[PDB]
Order: structure tokens, then sequence, then C-alpha cells
RNA sequence: GCUAGAAAUAGCAAGAACUUGAAAAAGUGGCACCGAGUCGGUGCUU
């Protein structure tokens, strides 16, 4: 019936789930192929695909290659020729002297009314089509997406959004006056750095601006990388270099560099448009002409000066060509930087060299027309020049009038290539590109499974990479530098009387204690250093208005009753008393401008419609561009119908969600996530994403434009927010007065005063009268879904493509010679095929095997076995094929939800980060159910006895658990979480218990696989083909 | 390209599995309900 798909895209896993209207996951019967007696299996429509990174055919197909680009461009030229064909069917010296560069021809064709030869017109059009420019800016050129100021603000906004801890606030800066000024790149960089006292040229932001100006910054110090990663936007090989860089540090910084590129284009766009002589001209071509003219002037001046003053070495400049001279610059293989390095001392020595040096320092002296800068030209400019030329030559050529929109669409449409090329064009690491391809294939298979019925909704989450612990110190270092700078600026030696290190500053209440100068925020009294348990953590902006649990919106105080009776920010009576202390904490860079604004928001009226809209946009809109591109790919592949007009019929809505929504949903209703148990949590996150997405699109359809990707009817702030909290409640079409979007999930709403508001048991849409949430059946359903033990975890088997390396193994049945008599004995062996041997084997397998020493091979039974091939043995125990002589664990430990929640609460004991009432009730819940620990150990034991089969390790960990049974529950739960690594899917890894270290238990024997059941799994695992290998022989 | 010279050589100018296919590529895996130890059972219907 009606359904929706939830997706959790990551770098090592892709979670997927299908939900119905009642938020249930269907369980269906699937056919089982092969030659066994099992012909049907019942499977739950929920799972997660796993795929380790590596060298694969698919991977190379998704990499950018010169050849694919080349054929693309060639195709475009072919189309252009096809457009000119039907009418075409019905000088060198002159050209070069009249137009010494193509930009002369272009500017003439845009600014000349005279009739031109059609061949030159074709040359111009082909040059504009072949190198059409980037598509990072969407739509027509306008100051909103073109001026340097707005894009610089957008860059620092993206920066602060990506970090928010120690962010940069830039309001006084005049980005236009600094970046657009006519000076050298390095001097512009230093001039911008001078306006930011907290950042330096070698910092991350400094390196980003340097990258945007056209320099070659080094990002090793910003990310501590082992290998040097240099980036230059103008260089043609920047994209794959960025893809390498992003692969090292993750794709979260991808959008950052994208904004940097945009800033570069903006600076260039202001640098090119500055020489705007006439309003109706062609700025790019005219500027290239001016560059040519300056080149010509400087050239003739150089020859004059050289001939008069320096007769010697003229041949070295214009005749030798072997040492990168001017003759080498024009006729030889000498780059612009080499020519500058060669001609710098000649200009330094000579007299009468004024004016040439100010151009030399600005890197605009004797420039060529084919240089590294043309990659930055947007396509809207070429579209403008094309429109101008078409308008000038409209009456002369009728087919330009007839095919104007055709040519324009060919240049602007993004022709339509393959899906592999669309994924290859993306800006990200090969991992997320692989994941995107896998996601598309997963969607295709899922809609195939549902009788070719497309879902109503496809909810997308970009799964976050949990902390790798190398970053667990970086955050502590940044907050530590903030504390040290604030203390040194103020002058209160709290660190002298109470020394602390960056390790202890991870605690929320201690970090807030040091952020607040060891003083109460609301009262003029010193805080007790060793009585923080009695102290409460208050939210500057209540949770009823906005879900912000960062340090930016948190304070530490002895009692949260001091904020007063209002549900808003703390009252003016406290602000008036503490304004001096808050202004000293403000000017000491202990807090940001926004935090001071929120603390002092009652002085400027209180919450406003603009503030609530800003909160909604902060919570509901996704800033990451990569997510929008994934949604674009899925939307284009899923939605392809139209109507009579040129309007796209959107049958499937692609909803984009933030991780904070699902995380807070788990934390608020105790649907806790523990990644260490098994790999099911990806699928579970996908399911909860589907639930949350469907709930938001059903409750607030008019807010689709905020999350759903597409071109929808725009909206404002008046129709959304009610005048009064209660006096307009349930009597207007306004959806919500409180700015937190996730309130409709809650049954009750606790405000900042303590009054507990009640909401109906059944949530329905106001306009259409459709039930959107049943607060009873749906929570029971969610818990039931999280309790299901059968979740489809599939490891993508891949042939390796790129101490020899085995591409894949093969199952061979034949006979061999044994003993002195050379008697033939039938054998079945696992042979490893090297990457080199793969071609020869696929060319002629039998001859290869006969050369290897096998006799009488059965060609039909030769079975290809890539890495991670799954085999099943007795009692459902499963093993994956790692190599020709080693196996990996193939089972997933399914743990009941009650034990998962108990384990989370035991581990998250000190870091609950919640209200005291529920925190104490959770503590009592953990303490009362200590027996659950023994129960959990029993679970792993039975599970281990069934599928792991490691008696020695099990005895060791059982004994080690028996020695430390009386230890506290927190550390005990942590050591059980560590102990779960023994049963984790994949390769055995060494893990640490309380004082024990359990070494890996390798599986060196491989003979049993030869008589097990090989299970060929589809990408989702719903479709299985099971081959009983014991029957082959 | 311009001037000389038998040349050589000199002066100048200027800008997963399976099926079909060679391949790209097309195809192959029923619907509800009660449960839930890696999925089981029942009804309908191929």
């Amino acid at each position: 019936k009606k359904y929706s798909i939830g997706l959790d895209i990551g770098t090592n896993s892709v979670g997927w789930a299908v939900i119905t209207d009642e938020y249930k996951v269907p369980s269906k019967k699937f056919k089982v192929l092969g030659n066994t007696d099992r012909h049907s299996i019942k499977k739950n429509l929920i799972g997660a695909l796993l795929f380790d990174s590596g060298e694969t055919a698919e991977a190379t197909r998704l990499k950018r290659t010169a050849r694919r680009r080349y054929t693309r461009r060639k195709n475009r030229i072919c189309y252009l020729q096809e457009i000119f064909s039907n009418e075409m069917a019905k000088d060198e010296v002159a050209y070069h002297e009249k137009y010494p560069t193509i930009y002369h021809l272009r500017k003439k064709l845009v600014d000349s009314t005279d009739k031109a030869d059609l061949r030159l017109i074709y040359l111009a059009l082909a040059h504009m089509i072949k190198f059409r420019g980037h598509f990072l800016i969407e739509g027509d050129l306008n100051p909103d997406n073109s001026d340097v100021d707005k894009l610089f603000i957008q860059l620092v906004q993206t920066y602060n959004q990506l970090f928010e801890e120690n962010p940069i606030n830039a309001s006084g800066v005049d980005a236009k006056a600094i970046l657009s000024a006519r000076l050298s790149k390095s001097r512009r960089l230093e001039n911008l750095i001078a306006q930011l006292p907290g950042e330096k040229k070698n910092g991350l932001f400094g390196n980003l601006i340097a990258l945007s100006l056209g320099l070659t910054p080094n990002f090793k110090s910003n990310f501590d990388l082992a290998e040097d990663a240099k980036l230059q936007l103008s260089k043609d090989t920047y994209d794959d270099d960025l893809d390498n860089l992003l692969a090292q540090i993750g794709d979260q910084y991808a959008d950052l560099f994208l904004a940097a590129k945009n800033l570069s284009d903006a600076i260039l766009l202001s640098d090119i448009l500055r020489v705007n002589t006439e309003i109706t001209k062609a700025p790019l071509s005219a500027s290239m002409i001016k560059r040519y003219d300056e080149h010509h002037q400087d050239l003739t001046l150089l020859k004059a000066l050289v001939r008069q003053q320096l007769p010697e070495k003229y041949k070295e400049i214009f005749f030798d060509q072997s040492k990168n001279g001017y003759a080498g610059y024009i006729d030889g293989g000498a780059s612009q930087e080499e020519f500058y390095k060669f001609i710098k001392p000649i200009l330094e020595k000579m007299d009468g060299t004024e004016e040439l040096l100010v151009k030399l320092n600005r890197e605009d002296l004797l420039r060529k027309q084919r240089t590294f800068d043309n990659g930055s030209i947007p396509h809207q400019i070429h579209l403008g020049e094309l429109h101008a030329i078409l308008r000038r030559q409209e009456d002369f050529y009728p087919f330009l009038k007839d095919n104007r929109e055709k040519i324009e669409k060919i240049l602007t449409f993004r022709q339509g290539d393959s899906l592999h090329e669309h994924i290859a064009n993306l800006a990200g690491s090969p991992a997320i590109k692989k994941g995107i391809l896998q996601t598309v294939k997963v969607v295709d298979e899922l809609v195939k499974v549902m009788g070719r019925h497309k879902p109503e909704n496809i909810v997308i989450e970009m799964a976050r990479e949990n902390q790798t612990t190398q970053k667990g110190q970086k955050n502590s270092r940044e907050r530590m530098k903030r504390i040290e700078e604030g203390i040194k600026e103020l002058g209160s030696q709290i660190l002298k009387e109470h020394p602390v290190e960056n390790t202890q500053l991870q605690n929320e209440k201690l970090y807030l204690y040091y952020l607040q100068n060891g003083r109460d925020m609301y009262v003029d009294q010193e805080l007790d250093i060793n009585r923080l348990s009695d102290y409460d953590v208050d939210h500057i902006v209540p949770q009823s208005f906005l879900k912000d649990d960062s340090i930016d919106n948190k304070v530490l105080t002895r009692s949260d009753k001091n904020r007063g009776k209002s549900d808003n920010v703390p009252s003016e009576e406290v602000v008036k008393k503490m304004k001096n202390y808050w202004r000293q904490l403000l000017n000491a860079k202990l807090i940001t401008q926004r935090k001071f604004d929120n603390l002092t928001k009652a002085e400027r009226g209180g919450l406003s419609e603009l503030d609530k809209a800003g909160f909604i946009k902060r919570q509901l809109v996704e800033t990451r561009q990569i997510t929008k591109h994934v949604a674009q790919i899925l939307d284009s592949r899923m939605n392809t119908k139209y109507d009579e007009n040129d309007k796209l019929i959107r049958e499937v809505k692609v909803i984009t969600l933030k991780s904070k929504l699902v995380s807070d949903f788990r934390k608020d209703f105790q649907f806790y996530k523990v990644r260490e148990i098994n790999n099911y949590h990806h699928a579970h996150d996908a399911y909860l994403n589907a639930v949350v997405g469907t709930a938001l699109i059903k409750k607030y359809p008019k807010l689709e434009s905020e999350f759903v990707y597409g071109d929808y009817k725009v909206y404002d702030v008046r129709k959304m927010i009610a005048k009064s909290e209660q006096e307009i409640g349930k009597a207007t079409a306004k959806y919500f007065f409180y700015s937190n979007i996730m309130n409709f999930f809650k049954t009750e709403i606790t405000l900042a005063n303590g009054e507990i508001r009640k909401r109906p048991l059944i949530e329905t849409n106001g306009e259409t009268g459709e039930i959107v949430w049943d607060k009873g059946r749906d929570f029971a359903t969610v818990r039931k879904v999280l309790s299901m033990p059968q979740v489809n975890i599939v490891k993508k088997t891949e042939v390796q493509t790129g101490s020899p390396t085995v591409a894949y193994s093969v199952l061979v049945v034949a006979k061999v010679e044994k003993g002195k008599s050379k008697k033939l004995k039938s054998v079945k062996e696992l042979l490893g095929i090297t990457i080199m041997e793969r071609s020869s084997f696929e060319k002629n397998p039998i001859d290869f095997l006969e050369a290897k020493g096998y006799k009488e091979v059965k060609k039909d039974l030769i079975i290809k076995l890539p890495k991670y091939s799954l085999f099943e043995l007795e009692n459902g125990r499963k093993r994956m094929l790692a190599s020709a002589g080693e196996l990996q664990k193939g089972n997933e430990l399914a743990l009941p939800s009650k034990y998962v929640n108990f384990l989370y609460l035991a581990s998250h004991y000190e870091k609950l980060k919640g209200s005291p009432e529920d925190n104490e009730q959770k503590q009592l819940f953990v303490e009362q159910h200590k027996h659950y620990l023994d129960e959990i150990i029993e679970q792993i034991s039975e599970f281990s006895k069934r599928v792991i089969l490691a008696d020695a390790n099990l005895d060791k960990v059982l004994s080690a658990y028996n020695k430390h049974r009386d230890k506290p529950i927190r550390e005990q739960a942590e050591n059980i979480i560590h102990l779960f690594t023994l049963t984790n899917l994949g390769a055995p890894a060494a893990f640490k218990y309380f004082d024990t270290t359990i070494d890996r238990k390798r599986y060196t024997s491989t003979k049993e696989v030869l008589d097990a059941t090989l299970i060929h799994q589809s990408i989702t695992g719903l479709y299985e083909t099971r081959i009983d290998l014991s029957q082959l022989g």
C-alpha cells in the first residue's frame, strides 16, 4: 500500500528502511533460488549495506577522467555542428592580424553590427561551448549570488555552522574593499588577515581565503596530515586532489571548500567586471583584449628598451627557446611561472622599468590567453555573450532565431550524461561517491521489490562519522585555548588556584564553570568549586523554543529559578546587575556575540517573528550542498513525469533531515543508539529517519520548501506564527507559537517555567483532517521495530581491481596426482587468482587450471568467489571469505532493546545532559536492574556457543567477568560494550576487558567452506541465491 | 615570413547470483494476518 523509504548514507555503511502509514516495517516472503530444498524465506524490509573502501571497477568508473570529459565536449561540438548542418549545406594572416586571440573575435561578435564570416562565428560559438564554465551558481546572475560581500558572509556563515565552537564573527569587515582591490595576491591575503586578529595566515580560515585568491596553501598544519596536500583552484587537477584531501579528513569539510571556490569566483567576478567600460559590452572578452593590449605594449616597450640599452642577450630572450625565455614562453614548453622566474632579473636590472613592475607583482604582466584562470569563468557569462551574439545576428541568420533556446539549453542543461558521470562530477571522497552509487542501486532494487510502485516519500540522512578519538582531543584543545585566552585577557588567575587540563574540560558543567570565570551568571557570588553536583545547568534559550544543548546556549547556576517567572530569556532585573560582568566576559572572547544577544535579549523586546523564523531555518534547513546534490540525483531518477506544460510532476518527495533531529528524538524518548553492539543501528537510524520525515511532511505540508528539495510555493512568517500562546491556540490555522519543530512528537510540553502543557492523544493535520500521529500505537510500534532481531546486514562482495594481491578466489573441482603411483584422487580446493592472472583465467580458465596442476576440471562447476563471500554452516553460523586461507565472522548479535537502553544509560551515567527529575529516575532505573548485566553475559555466551565457536576466548572472558562482578555498573557496562567486539560482524579484532586483553582468533582453516552453503546476496539482502556446495563433487 | 649566399650560415618582422547478447545494455524473485533468537507459523493466491 502507501509507503516511504528512509536512508542513512555514510562512508562505510548505508542504512535503509521501508515504513508504511502506521510506521510499521513490512515483513515479506521472498523466493530463494539455487539447488537446495529452501524455496522461500520471510525477511523484514529493513537493513544496512556494508562496503569497505577499495580499488574496484565501480570505483574507477566513478573517478573523473580526462577521456570522459573529452568525449562530452566532443559530443557538444557535434550537436552544435548538427544545428548548423541543414543551413550550411545550402585568410589565416588576415584572421590572426585582425584577431590575434579568440577573445578579440568574441568581443567583436558581441559589439559589432557588421556581418561576419560564418566560420569565425562557428569558432566563437565552439570556443564558448567547448569550455562552458562551472555550474556552482544556479540561475541568472544577480547581486544576491554574485557580489563579494554576500558570498564572503555566506562563507563565514558556513564556517560557523560547520564548527560553532570557537567560531569567527565578521561584521565590521569590508570584504569588497579588501578582496577586490588591485594588489598582489599575497598582499591581499595579508590585508584581509590584518582585519581578523584571532586568525593567522597559516590557520584554516586563512588557508581557505588564500586558496580562494589563487595561491597554493598547505593544509597539513590545519589537519595534522602526514602527507603534504597542496591545492590550487586554477589548476585543472584540483578536483581529484580535493577528493584525495577530503578522503583523508572526511566529507564534512567538502561544503567549506565549495564556499571557498564560490568566494574565488566572487573575487574573480568582481575583478573581471571592474573594467566595465560600457554597460552593453562583453566583460570577459573585453578584459582579455585589455590583457592582450597590455601584453603588446609591454612587449614593444621591452624590445625598444632592450635594443637601445641592452644589445647583448637579445637572442637569449627571442631565439634560444631551450631555457624558457620569451621564445620558450610562446613557442616552447615554458609555463607562465617559469617565464616570470626567467625574466624577473632582466626587468630588475634594466632602467626605465617603471610601470612593468607594478604589473609584475600583480601577476598581470605579459599574460597569455590560454592560462589556468579560465576554469573559474561561470557559464552565465557565456550565456550572456551568446544571447548578445544571437540578438545581433538574428535577422541575418533565421536559424539562430529558430534555434536560440536550443543552443542556450545545450549550454546550460546539466546535456544529460550517465548516472556514473553524475556521481563522478560530485565534490567528495571516493567513499561517499561509492555510497551514493550504492544508495541509488538500493533505491532501484527497493522500488523493484514493491511491484514497481514508487514511494510517496524518500527521507535522506547523511550519516555522521562518530568520533575517531583523534578529534576527541582537538575539540578539547580549541575550548582550552578559549579558556586560556579569556583568563589571560581578564586577569583572574583561576587556573593558578584551580589548575585544570584539557582532558577534564570535556565535562559540561566544569567547562561552563571556567567559561563563567568561576562565578554565578545570575548572582554576584563565587561558585563552590567542589559542590558542582548541587548546581544545575540552565538553558539560555528554553528547550520549548529551541533545541540547543551546546555551550553557546548553556549556563551553570546554583538554581534555575533565578531566571524569573517568564518563559523567555532571563529577566532585565538580573541583566542590569550583571551587565558589567557580561560585558567583560564579552570583550574577553569567552562568549560570542549571539550568546550575549540571547542573554541580553529581553532588552531588545524579547523573542520576535524574525528570531523564530531564524530558529526554524537553523533547525529545519540543511546547509550541506552534497546532501542537496544527492537529493537532486534521487529526485531526478525517481521523478521523471511531466504534464502538458513544462512543469515537473513530483510524485515522490525527497525530504532532507539533520542528524540533530533523530539524535534528539532518540534521547527524548529513550530509543537509545549503541553503535558497538552490531551494525543494525544504521538500519534503525534509517527507520527513525523515515518516521520523523513522514511525520514532518504530514504535519506541516506548507513547510515542504524548508526540508523537501525542489521548487515549491514560497512562504513567509505571518501565516506560520500565532499572535497568542493560549488565546489563539486551537482556534487558528497557525501551526505553532513555540519555535521548536519537534514538539508535535511530544505528548506533553514542559515550558521554561515548569507548567506542563498537554497535547491530544491523536495528532491530525488541521487543513485536511488526516491522522498524522497516534501517540500510543506509534510508540509501541517504534519500540517493536527496534526490538526486531532480524535486520538485513549485507557486506558488498567486490572483486579487487588494482606478496601478491588476490583479486578473488575460485572454487575448482577436479583431480590431482597423489603418491608415487600418480593415482588420480578427486579433490575440491580453493585457489587464489591474482590480479595479473585474472585476464589469463577469464581468457581460458581450463588451460590456466591445467597449467596450475589440476586434471579433468568441470567447466560448469568453476565458481567465482569474491572477497566477503558468505557461507552458512550448522545452526545458522556464518563465515565470510576473506582470502583463500582465512575467514571472517559472518553473524550479527541481536540484543533485546531493554538491554540496549540499559547499556546506554549505564555508559552515559555521568553525561545524561538532562533535567534532574528524569536523570535521577534513570539512575534509579540503572541501579535497580543490576541483574541485566548477568543476563547480557548469558546472551553472548549462548550466541557464542552457537556461531562463534571459540571455547578458549569464551572461557577467558567468562572467568574475567566472574573476577570483576562486584565492580561498579558504569565501568562494567563499558567493559561489556568492549566485550561485544568478540561477536561483531567482520574480521576478528583484539579488544580490552577490565584488565584483560583478548587477542584476535583467526580462522586459518578453510576446508569446511567447501561443503557449506554459499549464499549469494543482493545489495539489500532480500534476494538470496543459495548453492549447497556439499552437493558439488 | 622578408633580404643576401653554390650552399653552409648570417641580418631582420611580428604577434552478488542467473538468463539473452561481441559490446553499450536489457530482463528474473505473489498478497494479508498472528507472532519474533538472525526469522517462524497460518489463510488467500500464483
